[PDB]
C-alpha cells in the first residue's frame, strides 16, 4: 500500500498515493483535477466519483463503470491507468477515485482546414476501435465529437462510454443531434447499429463542416432525417413496436431518398459511397465496423492484421438483483485486484 497524503482543493477533500503531484482542478458523477504521475511521467486526469453508493442504482453504475474501464486495452479507446481508495479495509470503503491519461483537444476542437485524407485517417481510426468494442458485445451509445479525444498528430481515442436525462435530450441540444432515430424515439430494442448511425453524422459533419441533423426538437430532427435518407417502407414499419409511433410516422407524405452525391458536393465518391451504406434508417440493414474497414475508402490505412478484437466480456451482472452493499463488495475486490498496465 502506498502512502496517502490529504488536500482540500475547491471544498473537496483529495486523498492521493505520493506518486500523483501538483493536483489541480479542471472539471466538475464526480470532480475531475490533472497531475502529473511520477511513477509513469504522465499527465493525467483523476475523478473522484461523486457518492458512488448512494443507492442501488447509483452503487450498480459505479460497479458497472469500474468493470468496463478495466477491460478496454485498445490504442483508440480510453484505458484505465489506476484505480485507488484510501480505505484499509471493506468497513472502512467509501471513495473512488480513477485514473486515465489526460486528454486535451476533442474533434469539435479541430472539425481548422480538414483534407480528405484527415476525414479517412480519423474515420479510419474510429472504426478500429468500434470493431473492438463491438466485438465485446459492448454498445458505446454517446459517439458525437465532444467525446473523441484528438492530438497534434491527428491520433483518436473514444472516451465517455454511454453507462443521460429527459432534460438532457430536449431541445436544440448537440447531446442528441448524433442519436440513431430507434433509440430517439424509442421505436424497438436497439443493438450496436445505432454506433454506425453515429459515425455517419460524424463522417458528414467533418466533410461538411456543418452538422448533419441539428433539430430543434425531437419531431424536427426526424422531419430532418426522412428528408434525406426517405421515409420507412412497409418492412421498417413491422419492427417499430410502438402502435403510436407507427401511426404517427404514416401521417407524414411519402418522400424518397435523395442523392447523395448532390448534397455532399465535391466530396470524394467513394466517401459518398460510404456515407450511404452508414446512414440507412432499417438498423438490420447499415454496414458493421468490420464490413466498413474494408471499404476502398480506407484504402491507405486499412491492415487486417492490425485491428484486434477484444478478450471476451462478462456482463451477467447487468441482469443481477443486488443490495448496496453487495454491489460495493464487488467494486472493492475489482479495486484491489487491479493490475497496471505495462
Ligand atoms: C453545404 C455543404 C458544405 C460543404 C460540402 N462539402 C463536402 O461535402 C466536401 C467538401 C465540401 O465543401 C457540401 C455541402
Ligand atoms: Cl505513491
Ligand atoms: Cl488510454
Ligand atoms: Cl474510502
Ligand atoms: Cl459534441
Ligand atoms: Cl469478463
Ligand atoms: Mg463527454
Amino acid at each position: 500500500r502506498p502512502t496517502f497524503y490529504r488536500q482540500e482543493l475547491n471544498k473537496t477533500i483529495w486523498e492521493v498515493p505520493e506518486r500523483y503531484q501538483n493536483l489541480s482542478p479542471v472539471g466538475s458523477y464526480g470532480s475531475v483535477c490533472a497531475a502529473f504521475d511520477t511513477k509513469t511521467g504522465h499527465r493525467v486526469a483523476v475523478k473522484k466519483l461523486s457518492r458512488p453508493f448512494q443507492s442501488i442504482i447509483h452503487a450498480k453504475r459505479t460497479y458497472r463503470e469500474l468493470r468496463l474501464l478495466k477491460h478496454m486495452k485498445h490504442e483508440n479507446v480510453i484505458g484505465l491507468l489506476d484505480v485507488f481508495t484510501p480505505a484499509r479495509s471493506l468497513e472502512e470503503f467509501n471513495d473512488v477515485y480513477l485514473v486515465t491519461h489526460l486528454m486535451g483537444a476533442d474533434l469539435n476542437n479541430i472539425v481548422q482546414k480538414l483534407t480528405d485524407d484527415h476525414v479517412q485517417f480519423l474515420i479510419y481510426q474510429i472504426l478500429r476501435g468500434l470493431k473492438y468494442i463491438h466485438s465485446a458485445d459492448i454498445i458505446h451509445r454517446d459517439l458525437k465529437p465532444s467525446n473523441l479525444a484528438v492530438n497534434e498528430d491527428c491520433e483518436l481515442k473514444i472516451l465517455d462510454f454511454g453507462l443521460h436525462t429527459d432534460d438532457e435530450m430536449t431541445g436544440y441540444v448537440a447531446t442528441r443531434w448524433y442519436r440513431a432515430p430507434e433509440i430517439m424515439l424509442n421505436w424497438m430494442h436497439y443493438n450496436q447499429t445505432v454506433d454506425i448511425w453515429s459515425v455517419g453524422c460524424i463522417m458528414a459533419e467533418l466533410l461538411t463542416g456543418r452538422t448533419l441533423f441539428p433539430g430543434t426538437d425531437h419531431i424536427d430532427q426526424l422531419k430532418l432525417i426522412l428528408r434525406l435518407v426517405g421515409t420507412p417502407g412497409a418492412e421498417l414499419l413491422k419492427k417499430i413496436s410502438s402502435e403510436s409511433a407507427r401511426n404517427y410516422i404514416q401521417s407524414l407524405a411519402q418522400m424518397p431518398k435523395m442523392n447523395f452525391a448532390n448534397v455532399f458536393i465535391g466530396a470524394n465518391p467513394l466517401a459518398v459511397d460510404l456515407l450511404e451504406k452508414m446512414l440507412v434508417l432499417d438498423s438490420d440493414k447499415r454496414i458493421t465496423a468490420a464490413q466498413a474497414l474494408a471499404h476502398a475508402y480506407f484504402a491507405q490505412y486499412h491492415d487486417p492484421d492490425d485491428e484486434p478484437v477484444a478478450d471476451p466480456y462478462d456482463q451477467s451482472f447487468e441482469s443481477r438483483d443486488l443490495l448496496i452493499d453487495e454491489w460495493k463488495s464487488l467494486t472493492y475486490d475489482e479495486v484491489i485486484s487491479f493490475v497496471p498496465p505495462p
